């Protein structure tokens, strides 16, 4: 019974060989691109002052809680992702699923910001005047928002034995309150930010392809912001939807198929990261100012 041996030399061997290959591969891959991508973005608006406008020092503020994710949640993701299990104690039980928390929010909320300046800048001059001091202000703000409202997300974190191996969950009391608690978080970091970045973004199109050399630059930079809010919500969509249907609708507590489940979170996950690799990537080929500083990089180290 040859097909009955490969069959489960396949199940039992190949396909889980296969599985962490990827994995890690993939992990690998996006913690790299992410940490030599996103200093470079930093360093291409610290080198050339001609790129440092209001939406660039926005553009290094979603950098900066992308390396604030890819540094230390990713390597946590890629253990829990491998093992099913928490392998780095109580107190980083709390911190790094709250500094991935923290990075969603900055991220979002960055977007947002970029958003409502453009929005201003094209559709409605003259009212708020927007300048790269200013940008500052709105930065420590969208941190300091962002670091106190991921704090009862700190405070469900628990790490609890179930052998004898521990699992970093939340820890809800009653059940009403992580159904509120998860439609909030949806709401507020995905679905309210997202929507209004789109009507924002598509009154800008109407706007722009509806001074001369102003319009070019304009509808350059809005093609590019466009393309990164599309993929940042395709990126954050399968986590976002995930956790509404585990949290609200109580979905995947059987473990029937508890592979399967684990596979659409580690992927959902992984996308989160892939996010962060994305962007300086985006910077490269609709910028040709951020392509000629990502070009002058590899010229110099490489
Ligand atoms: C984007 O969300 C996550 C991620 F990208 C990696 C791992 C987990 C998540 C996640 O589902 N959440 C729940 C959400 C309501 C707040 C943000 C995180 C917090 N939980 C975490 C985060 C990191 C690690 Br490692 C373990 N748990
Ligand atoms: C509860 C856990 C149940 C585990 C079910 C997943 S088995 C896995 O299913 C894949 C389907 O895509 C095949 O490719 C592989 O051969 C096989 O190893
Ligand atoms: C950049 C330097 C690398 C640091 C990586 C952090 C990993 C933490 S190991 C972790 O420490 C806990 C105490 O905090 C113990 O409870 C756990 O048993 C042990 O596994
Ligand atoms: C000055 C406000 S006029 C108003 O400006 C909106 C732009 O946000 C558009 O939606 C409407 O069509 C238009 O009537
Ligand atoms: C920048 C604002 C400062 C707040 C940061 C929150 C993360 C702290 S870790 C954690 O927070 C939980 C919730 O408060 C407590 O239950 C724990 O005892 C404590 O270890
Ligand atoms: C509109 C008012 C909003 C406040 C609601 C607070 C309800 C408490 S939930 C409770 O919080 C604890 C924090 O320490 C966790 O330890 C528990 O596991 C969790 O169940
Ligand atoms: C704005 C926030 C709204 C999010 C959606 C949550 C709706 C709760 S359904 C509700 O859950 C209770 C606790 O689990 C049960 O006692 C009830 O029988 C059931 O009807
Ligand atoms: C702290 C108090 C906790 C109480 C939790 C109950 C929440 C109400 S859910 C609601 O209950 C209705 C009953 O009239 C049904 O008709 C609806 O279908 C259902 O959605
Ligand atoms: C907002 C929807 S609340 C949600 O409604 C579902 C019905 O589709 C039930 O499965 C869950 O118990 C309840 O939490
Ligand atoms: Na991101």
């Amino acid at each position: 019974s040859e097909d009955e041996f490969l069959r489960y030399l396949w199940r039992d061997y190949l396909y889980p060989k296969q599985y962490a290959w990827v994995l890690i591969a993939a992990y690998v891959a996006v913690f790299v691109v992410a940490l030599v991508g996103n200093t470079l973005v930093c360093l291409a608006v610290w080198r050339n002052h001609h790129m440092r406008t209001v939406t660039n020092y926005f553009l290094v503020n979603l950098s900066l809680a992308d390396v604030l994710a890819t540094a230390i949640c990713l390597p946590a993701s890629l253990l829990v992702d491998i093992t099913e299990s928490w392998l780095f104690g109580h107190a980083l039980c709390k911190v790094i699923p709250y500094l991935q928390a923290v990075s969603v929010s900055v991220a979002v909320l960055t977007l947002s910001f970029i958003a409502l300046d453009r929005w201003y800048a094209i559709c409605h001059p003259l009212l708020f005047k927007s300048t790269a001091r200013r940008a500052l202000g709105s930065i420590l703000g969208i941190w300091a928002v962002s670091l106190a409202i991921m704090v009862p997300q700190a405070a469900v974190m628990e790490c609890s034995s179930v052998r004898a191996f521990s699992v970093c969950d939340e820890r809800w009391a009653d059940d009403l309150a992580p159904k509120i608690y998860h439609s909030c978080f949806f709401i507020v970091t995905y679905l309210a930010p997202l929507g209004l970045m789109a009507m924002a973004y598509f009154q800008i199109f109407r706007k722009l392809w509806g001074e001369v050399k102003q319009m070019r630059a304009r509808r350059k930079t809005a093609k590019m912001l466009m393309v990164v809010v599309l993929v940042f919500a395709l990126c954050y969509l399968p986590i976002s939807v995930l956790n509404v249907l585990k949290r609200v609708f109580g979905m995947f507590r059987q473990a029937s198929d508890r592979e399967a489940v684990y596979a659409a979170f580690t992927f959902s996950h992984w996308l989160v990261y892939a996010n962060s690799a994305a962007n300086p990537i985006i910077y490269n080929f609709l910028s040709g100012k951020f392509r000629e500083q990502f070009k002058a990089a590899f010229s110099w180290w490489l």
